C-alpha cells in the first residue's frame, strides 16, 4: 500500500535543525479526488510523519530541504487529489511543495505553516490540477468550498499574523486623531463626498476619540502568504519605507536642527554633490543609518561622516540636459508619467470648473503669442499637432486650501505643445492658474509664461516649467501611481482569494500579478500615506494629499485602462482597425505607447490562449458560479463606491472574461513598471522633477525678483522642495525604483508546475518567447538613430522602461508580474 513521497520546506530561519523535524513533528494525510465516504467528501488516510532528510537531489536549493515519507495508501482509496499538514513544532516552517511518485503527483504549497494549535482547522493543499467549479471532482467539491468559506472568515474580530483571512475595508486608518487632532484625516472609501477603492481589513477596532478611525498598529496585518519572506534581507525593499519615516528622518531631522549642515541647497553644485563628493552628516547620524537592511544600500558612506546617492540615470550624460525644454517635453510621453499629456482640438482651451467659484476661467493664452514653427493655430488643431499637459481642472479645487499653507504654494498649471514635423514635442506656453474670489487676501495673479534662453524671462520660463512639474510630480505619485495601480488593484486581490479556488484557471491566471501587493500596501498605508507620513512630509499637498486622489477616484473607470482606451480617450491616438494593433498613434514616436502595444498585444495573445482551454462558449463563463460571485464582489464591495457606474463589463461572455483579465494583468505589470520604476533614474534630481513649491512667482520691485535677475538658481531652490524633506524624497524613490533579486518578471512564474495542463504550459512557453521577441525589438527602436530625439533626448536615456527583462537592481527596465514595490 505504499506511495513514496518527498516534502521540500524552508524552516523559519531562512525567510527572515532538519532532524527536528522528524519523529511526530510534522504529519501529512492524503485525501483522495476519487474515492469518497458516506457524505460525498474524499477519503482521507492517516496520519504520516516525516521519516528522514533526503540528500539526494542537487537541484534543491533557496535554504530548502527535503523529507523523505510514505503513506500507506491502497489503489482502493482512490488517486490522492489533496492533504492535510499539521505542524506540532511551536515554530512556523515554510512548506514549498509535496511530490508522490508512482500513482507523478505534485503539489505546489508554498504556505506557512503554523503550530496546529493555532488553526480552527487543518491546512489543506491541492493537487496542481485545474478545475473549473463544474469540474471538480466530486470528491473535492465540498473541501473547495470550504477552504473558500474559511478564507473568508466572518468579518469581525482583529487579523493575527498567521491568519489567512480576506476581507474589505475602507481607508480610515491613515489618520492618528488619538495622538493629535491635527492628524485627523477623512475615511476614505464609503461616502459619495470621498468614495475609493477597498483596503485588506485588519480589524484592530477604534481609536478612543473617533469611532471611525482604525487604531494604531505596530504591524497592519495582511493574510499571511501575502507577507513575502525573502532569503537575503536586502530584497524586503518594502521594509525601507518604514525604517525611512521612523529611523531616517528624524536622524535627517536631527542634523538639521543642530545646524549641522546647510538647511538649504544654495546653488545647484550642492544638489549635484549628493551624488558626486556626497553629504557630510553627524557621526551618529551615519551611524544610525549604515546598519539598517535595505537602508544601507541606499548610500555609499566612509563609515563615517558621509552619505553618496548614486548617479541618476537622467545626468549620467549631460547634467544640464533636463533643463532643456526638449527634455521637458520629451518626459510627457518618455518620463516617470508618459501618460497624461492629451491632444487639444480646439483653442483657446476651456475649463467646466465653475466660474462663479473660481472667477472668470478663460484662458489667458492667446493664439498669436504662440511659436508653432510657422504653423497658423487651425493649421496646427487640423494636423492634430496641438497637445497639452492639462492641470488645471484638477489642480484648482484644492490651490486656495493648499496654498495657505505654510511653505507651499501652487499654481494650477496648463501647458501647450506642439508636435513639430521632425516628431518631438516641444512647450510653447504655461499658464500658471489661481482662483480669485470676493474678499481674498492675496493679490498674486494667474499669468502665462512663454518660452525664452535669455535674461530674467528666462529665469521666469524655468520656474514655470518647476510649478508644471509640481502639479505633475503630484498627479503622477497620487494618481498615476498609488491609486492607479497599487489602490486599484488591491479590491481585485482580495476578491480572488475570496472567491476563487486555488484550484480556479482564473485564479492561477491572475495570482502572479498580484505578489507582494497587498503587503507593499499595508506597509504603505503604515508609513508612506498616512498622515505625517512619507508623502505628507515631502510632497505639495501635504495633508490633503491623500484626499485628493479619492477626489480623482471619482472619474476612475476600469475599462479606461485598457491601453488602446486610454490612448484614444487622451487624444493621442484614434481608432484605425487597418493597423496591427487596431489603433493609430497621434505621435508616431510617443516610446511609452509603442513600447506598451506591444507588451499589451502580446498579453492579450496569452489571456485569448488561455480561457478557450477552460471555456468553450459564453454560457460557461455565466454559468461559472466562484467566477461570477467573484466578479459580483469586486465590483459591488472592493470598488463598491463605483457599483452605480454604466461602465462595468458583464462577465457573461468570453469576450468580457479576456477584457477583465487583460486589463487587470496590464494595470499590475507593464503600467505599473512604466510608471514606477523611472522614479529614481529621472527624479533622482530634484530640479527635474521637484516635489513641492514654496512661493508663487514675485513681484517686480521686491528683492525676490531682484534675485531671478542675480542669483537665478537661488531663486529656483527657494522655489522648490527644501533640502531636508529632498533627502528623504530622493531615498524612498531610490527604494521603489529597485527591483529586488528575487523578482518574478512577466513571462516567468515561481514554480513551472504551476498547472499540470500541458496545454496551458504551452500557452504560457509561448508568451515567454514573444515577450524575449519583443524586448530585441524595443532594442532595435533604441538603436535606431531616428527615433533618437523622443527615446533618448537631450539626456541620452534610451527608453528601456519596457524592457520586459532585466537584472537587480536601479536598472531603468523591467516588468515585474505585479505591484511589488
Ligand atoms: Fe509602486
Amino acid at each position: 500500500h505504499k506511495i513514496k513521497g518527498t516534502v521540500v520546506l524552508m524552516p523559519k530561519n531562512e525567510l527572515e535543525n532538519l532532524n527536528a523535524f522528524l519523529g511526530r513533528s510534522v504529519s501529512l494525510q492524503l485525501i483522495s479526488a476519487t474515492k469518497a465516504d458516506a457524505h460525498g467528501k474524499g477519503k482521507v488516510g492517516k496520519d504520516t510523519f516525516l521519516e528522514g532528510i533526503n540528500t539526494s537531489l542537487p537541484t534543491l536549493g533557496a535554504g530548502e530541504s527535503a523529507f523523505n515519507i510514505h503513506f500507506e495508501w491502497d489503489g482502493s482509496m482512490g488517486i490522492p487529489g489533496a492533504f492535510y499538514i499539521k505542524n506540532y513544532m511551536q515554530v512556523e516552517f515554510f512548506l514549498k511543495s509535496l511530490t508522490l511518485e508512482a500513482i507523478t503527483i505534485r503539489f505546489v504549497c508554498n504556505s506557512w505553516v503554523y503550530n496546529t494549535k493555532l488553526y480552527k482547522s487543518v491546512r489543506i493543499f491541492f493537487a496542481n490540477h485545474t478545475y473549473v467549479p463544474s469540474e471538480t471532482p466530486a470528491p473535492l467539491v465540498s473541501y473547495r468550498e470550504e477552504e473558500l468559506k474559511s478564507l473568508r472568515g466572518n468579518g469581525t474580530g482583529e487579523r493575527k499574523e498567521y491568519d489567512r483571512i480576506y476581507d474589505y475595508d475602507v481607508y480610515n486608518d491613515l489618520g492618528n486623531p488619538d495622538k493629535s487632532e491635527k492628524l485627523a484625516r477623512p475615511v476614505l472609501g464609503g461616502s459619495s463626498t470621498f468614495p475609493y477603492p477597498r483596503r485588506g481589513r485588519t480589524g484592530r477596532g477604534p481609536t478612543v476619540t473617533d469611532p471611525n478611525t482604525e487604531k494604531q498598529g505596530e504591524v497592519f496585518y495582511v493574510p499571511r502568504d501575502e507577507n513575502l519572506g525573502h532569503l537575503k534581507s536586502k530584497d524586503a525593499l518594502e521594509i525601507g519605507t518604514k525604517s525611512l519615516s521612523q529611523i531616517v528622518q528624524p536622524a535627517f531631522e536631527s542634523a538639521f536642527d543642530l545646524k549641522s549642515t546647510p538647511i538649504e541647497f544654495h546653488s545647484f553644485q550642492d544638489v549635484h554633490d549628493l551624488y558626486e563628493g556626497g553629504i557630510k552628516l553627524p557621526r551618529d547620524v551615519i551611524s544610525t543609518i549604515i546598519p539598517l537592511p535595505v537602508i544601507k544600500e541606499l548610500y555609499r558612506t566612509d563609515g563615517q561622516h558621509i552619505l553618496k546617492f548614486p548617479q541618476p540615470h537622467v545626468v549620467q550624460v549631460s547634467q544640464s540636459a533636463w533643463m532643456t525644454d526638449e527634455e521637458f517635453a520629451r518626459e510627457m510621453i518618455a518620463g516617470v508619467n508618459p501618460c497624461v499629456i492629451r491632444g487639444l482640438e480646439e483653442f483657446p482651451p476651456k475649463s467646466n470648473l465653475d466660474p462663479a467659484i473660481y472667477g472668470d476661467q478663460s484662458s489667458k493664452i492667446t493664439a498669436d503669442s504662440l511659436d508653432l514653427d510657422g504653423y497658423t493655430m487651425d493649421e496646427a488643431l487640423g494636423s492634430r499637432r496641438l497637445f497639452m499637459l492639462d492641470y488645471h481642472d484638477i489642480f484648482m479645487p484644492y490651490v486656495r486650501q493648499i496654498n495657505q499653507l505654510n511653505s507651499a504654494k501652487t499654481y494650477a498649471t496648463r501647458t501647450i505643445l506642439f508636435l513639430r514635423e521632425d516628431g518631438t514635442l516641444k512647450p510653447v506656453a504655461i499658464e500658471l492658474s489661481l482662483p480669485h474670489s470676493a474678499g481674498d487676501l492675496s493679490a498674486a495673479v494667474s499669468q502665462v509664461v512663454l518660452p525664452a534662453k535669455e535674461g530674467v524671462e528666462s529665469t521666469i520660463w524655468l520656474l514655470a516649467k518647476a510649478y508644471v512639474i509640481v502639479n505633475d510630480s503630484c498627479y503622477h505619485q497620487l494618481m498615476s501611481h498609488w491609486l492607479n495601480t497599487h489602490a486599484a488593484m488591491e479590491p481585485f486581490v482580495i476578491a480572488t482569494h475570496r472567491h476563487l479556488s486555488v484550484l480556479h484557471p482564473i485564479y492561477k491566471l491572475l495570482t502572479p500579478h498580484y505578489r507582494n501587493n497587498m503587503n507593499i500596501n499595508a506597509l504603505a498605508r503604515q508609513s508612506l500615506i498616512n498622515a505625517n507620513g512619507i508623502i505628507e512630509t515631502t510632497f505639495l499637498p501635504s495633508k490633503y494629499s491623500v484626499e485628493m486622489s479619492s477626489a480623482v477616484y471619482k472619474n476612475w473607470v476600469f475599462t479606461d485602462q485598457a491601453l488602446p482606451a486610454d490612448l484614444i480617450k487622451r487624444g493621442v491616438a484614434i481608432k484605425d482597425p487597418s493597423t496591427p494593433h487596431g489603433v493609430r498613434l497621434l505621435i508616431e514616436d510617443y516610446p511609452y505607447a509603442a513600447d506598451g502595444l506591444e507588451i499589451w498585444a502580446a498579453i492579450k495573445t496569452w489571456v485569448q490562449e488561455y480561457v478557450p482551454l477552460y471555456y468553450a462558449r459564453d454560457d460557461d463563463v455565466k454559468n461559472d458560479s466562484e467566477l461570477q460571485h467573484w466578479w459580483k464582489e469586486a465590483v459591488e464591495k472592493g470598488h463598491g463606491d463605483l457599483k452605480d457606474k454604466p461602465w462595468w463589463p458583464k462577465l457573461q461572455t468570453l469576450e468580457d472574461l479576456v477584457e477583465v483579465c487583460l486589463i487587470i494583468i496590464w494595470i499590475a505589470s507593464a503600467l505599473h513598471a512604466a510608471v514606477n520604476f523611472g522614479e529614481y533614474p529621472y527624479g533622482g534630481l530634484i530640479m527635474n522633477r521637484p516635489t513641492a513649491s514654496r512661493r508663487l512667482l514675485p513681484e517686480k520691485g521686491t528683492p525676490e525678483y531682484e534675485e531671478m535677475i542675480n542669483n537665478h538658481e537661488k531663486a529656483y531652490l527657494r522655489t522648490i522642495t527644501s533640502k531636508l524633506p529632498t533627502l528623504i524624497s530622493l531615498s524612498v524613490i531610490e527604494i521603489l525604483s529597485t527591483h529586488a533579486s528575487d523578482e518574478v518578471y512577466l513571462g516567468q512564474r515561481d514554480n513551472p508546475h504551476w498547472t499540470s495542463d500541458s496545454k496551458a504550459l504551452q500557452a504560457f512557453q509561448k508568451f515567454g518567447n514573444k515577450l524575449k521577441e519583443i524586448e530585441e525589438k524595443l532594442v532595435r527602436r533604441n538603436n535606431d538613430p531616428s527615433l533618437q530625439g523622443n527615446r533618448l533626448g537631450p539626456v541620452q536615456l534610451p527608453y528601456t522602461l519596457l524592457y520586459p527583462s532585466s537584472e537587480e537592481g536601479l536598472t531603468f527596465r523591467g516588468i515585474p508580474n505585479s505591484i511589488s514595490i
